[PDB]
């Protein structure tokens, strides 16, 4: 497990994005870029030869499921494993995002120690 997977950060919000710059460079993991919104990570997906997304839902560009979805339906994208951040904690909200093929799921507010117990498991 890579402290060196080039990982994209998802957010409408910088100072969310940053909290996770960090709390992923506690962690060991600096190779990090962020985009705010999904309208704007996909073409930075789309070519940017990232391993591994954090990205939040409420985002007004292109909600959070949805970039979801189309990194499932690229075919060069779809391996790609996905750790969504959330807003929202409703069990109907988390169905519809397994559903969609997310690798695991966090509820804000969070600490690098939640952080890391999600991260051990989804590379698994
Ligand atoms: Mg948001």
């Amino acid at each position: 497990a890579n402290k060196n997977m080039k990982i994209l950060i998802v957010d409408d919000f910088s100072t969310m994005r940053r909290i996770v710059k960090n709390l992923l460079r506690d962690l060991g993991f600096n190779n990090t870029q962020e985009a705010d919104d999904g309208l704007t990570a996909l073409p930075m997906l789309k070519k940017g030869d990232f391993d591994f997304v954090v990205t939040d839902w409420n985002m007004p560009g292109m909600q959070g499921i949805d970039l979801l979805k189309n990194i499932r339906a690229d075919e060069e994208l779809k391996h790609l494993p996905v750790l969504m951040i959330t807003a929202e904690a409703k069990r109907e909200q988390i169905i519809e995002a397994a559903q969609a093929g997310v690798n695991g799921y966090i509820v804000k507010p969070f600490t690098a120690a939640t952080l890391k117990e999600k991260l051990d498991k989804i590379f698994e």
